[PDB]
């Protein structure tokens, strides 16, 4: 436990025990002197200005945290590829998390020449929000993950929150945290950092495609017993009226019985892949759906799961419906449709509505021949229904570069709180690990002066982190005769070999890979 | 307790996000400029941001203004109010599901 | 399955013993950013390496009468030892040495 012993081992494999699986990652770490060592207030007014939309008021800290809310953080496409072409569904258990190999080094910039130096005294402070008594930005789909290559090196992200806002103002009920109200442990070099989390109950991911549909479930061969209104006139002319019934069978499957409904739905505007199909105008914002807050707009994305097209539309996808990943390289504002990989939500289509249809017609009114308006039968279009009783429906799908948790946000009620975002919802997800370098002050004065010191030495640390994750495994136990389809890599001959470096060295995900490759019946 | 953070601010105000959003449809003014730009959500666009977890339900209520002489010259306490029907009977969604009595300053 | 270039044929070899520097980034920037870090401090390692091995030897036991072939150095006078260093203290191997010294009858 001093300079010159390694205080912990490089820990980077997953094992295959059954029913489980145990990956365990590890990275190099570098983490900067944020903000100065110092809380500053931010808000929207500080940023440059916005509209009401956009504004917000909070705070960015000097600290940094740990970020491994992210598939390929803890999976490699081969382990993502088994665990979705063997499973029927998985779920997190348990989790170890390790720092270690602490290095912090001064940097010294006189005469323009950069120096660096090991500063062994040097310590580096961190803690983990146990009782989740700060605000979580986890689960907000944040970069500054640990990288999805090993061999990567990467920046912890610096923390900061927001609190409640009037425009770029705050309100009495704003909250200030400061994060060295915190017990922390203080590391030098040769102190390593260790806690175990245990998660808590959450349902197995579905990481399977329905081989049947909500409305295809009965016997192709057997009547029902139960009849339907078929005809309501004998023919052409007046005082026609009359009522005939039918037996709901497998000539007419639409009118059948039936126990179960597809799930809610809150429609999307429909984009199409090909730019000629669309509308020549800008209808990104203006033909969006939304959800109100406190007279803010904001964006419903990607909203409730829903089947992204119909059969045969995969060019179509929802405006804000989909997760959209970038690609390698990809820029940052405006950016064409080939660097990005649009998600599709295909998979549910056999229980979810599709994300750019109405949920289906309602009556609006009371035909009648009169008593005296001689109303016809009037249907509605449902753009959006709330959860029925009796309805079933698919959550979203998760990816290998997309989020794991979140956390449930504390309130009264909630229902269904699996995240919008896909993967498990927690009330107690894995707990914030705040990182922060200890300011060294550089020489003060010698002679005494009030003022908190704001010239210190320039510092930095490095170091190793590991994380550790049980899952549990859902094995499938299909009875299903023909072959399953499953993710597959393609032969044919390339430039690159998929999920591998190129020839700089840039490890890039070429496409997203979801989890619903095997088959379940309905 | 009351919330010190609102649903649509829950991010972090200093990272972008690794979710991209559709931020542009046409090139510009004239015919045959359709086009599809994707841009980072980040702190500059917080509205876009993707999100868990969504506002709870709702069920539009008339608004009345203390100052009366804001609201309009008609009797609407009842013909402008609410209401569910049951067996026929109509009666006052009063006081309804839980929701925010009014907007920031109103 | 014996190896043609001449040795020992294994299916379970020694071991690769793959050995590397573990990267130390130079300063990061000051504001987040999400890319790698691409800047590092120039480094090398150096140390000692030890390999002890084991041999097993199949003693001869040879009814032969007259002395056998044996690799021998040459006694005749040189202006460098073979298998030494030189003025510059270079090593070098002058020849290559065989096994195949001792008889046995087929």
């Amino acid at each position: 436990d001093g300079v010159g012993s390694s205080s912990g081992n490089w820990h980077c494999d997953s094992q295959w025990l059954g029913d489980r699986v145990i990956t365990t990652s590890t990275r190099t770490w570098a983490l900067p002197t944020y903000n100065n060592h110092l809380y500053k207030q931010i808000s929207n007014s500080t940023s440059g200005g916005s509209s009401n939309d956009n504004a917000y008021f909070g705070y960015s800290t000097p600290w940094g945290y740990f970020d491994f809310n992210r598939f390929h953080c803890h999976f490699s496409p081969r382990d993502w590829q088994r665990l979705i072409n063997n499973n029927w569904g998985f779920r997190p258990k348990r989790l170890n998390f390790k720092l270690f190999n602490i290095q912090v080094k001064e940097v010294t910039d006189n005469n323009g020449v950069k120096t660096i130096a090991n500063n062994l005294t040097s310590t580096v402070q961190v803690f983990t929000d146990s009782d989740y008594q700060l605000p979580y930005v986890l689960g907000s789909a944040h970069e500054g993950c640990l990288p999805p290559f090993p061999a990567d090196v990467f920046m912890i992200p610096q923390y900061g929150y927001l609190t409640l806002n009037d425009g770029s103002q705050a309100v009495g009920r704003s909250s200030f945290y400061c994060l060295e109200y915190f017990p922390s442990q203080m590391l030098r070099t040769g102190n390593n950092f260790q806690f175990s989390y245990e998660f808590e109950n959450v349902p197995f991911h579905s990481s399977y495609a329905h081989s049947q549909s909500l409305d295809r479930l009965m016997n192709p061969l057997i009547d029902q017993y139960l009849y339907y209104l078929s005809k309501t006139i004998n023919g052409s002319g007046q005082n026609q009226q009359t009522l005939k019934f039918s037996v709901a069978g497998p000539s007419n499957m639409a009118v059948q019985g039936r126990n179960y409904i597809p799930g809610p739905s809150y429609r999307q505007q429909r984009v199409s892949t090909t730019v000629t199909q669309n509308n020549n105008s800008e209808f990104a914002w203006p033909g969006a759906s939304s959800w109100a807050l406190n007279g803010r707009n904001s964006l419903m994305n990607p909203g409730p799961a829903m089947a992204s097209h119909k059969e045969g539309e995969d060019r179509f996808f929802p405006l804000s419906g989909s997760l959209i990943f970038g690609k390698q390289g990809t820029g940052r504002d405006n950016v064409d449709a080939d660097k990005v990989m649009i998600t599709n939500e295909e998979e549910i289509k056999t229980t979810n509505p599709v994300a750019t249809e109405s949920y289906g017609q309602v009556a609006t009114n009371h035909q009648s021949d009169g008593t005296p308006f001689k109303a016809q039968a009037q249907t509605g279009w449902v753009q959006n229904q709330g959860i029925l009783p009796g309805m079933v429906w698919q959550d979203r799908d998760v990816y290998l570069q997309g989020p794991i948790w979140a956390k449930i946000p504390h309130t009264d009620g909630n229902f269904h709180p699996s995240p919008l975002m896909g993967g498990f919802g927690m009330k107690h997800p894995p707990p914030q690990i705040l990182i922060k370098n200890t300011p060294v002050p550089a020489d003060p004065p010698t002679a005494f002066n009030k003022d908190k010191l704001n010239s210190f030495i320039t510092q930095y640390s490095t170091g190793q982190v590991s994380v550790e994750i049980e899952w549990e495994l859902q094995k499938e136990n299909s009875k299903r005769w023909n072959p399953e389809i499953q993710y597959t890599s393609n032969y044919y001959k390339s430039n690159n070999v998929e999920f591998a470096v190129n020839t700089e060295g840039v490890y890039s995900e070429p496409r997203p890979i979801g989890t619903r490759y095997l088959t379940r019946n309905l």
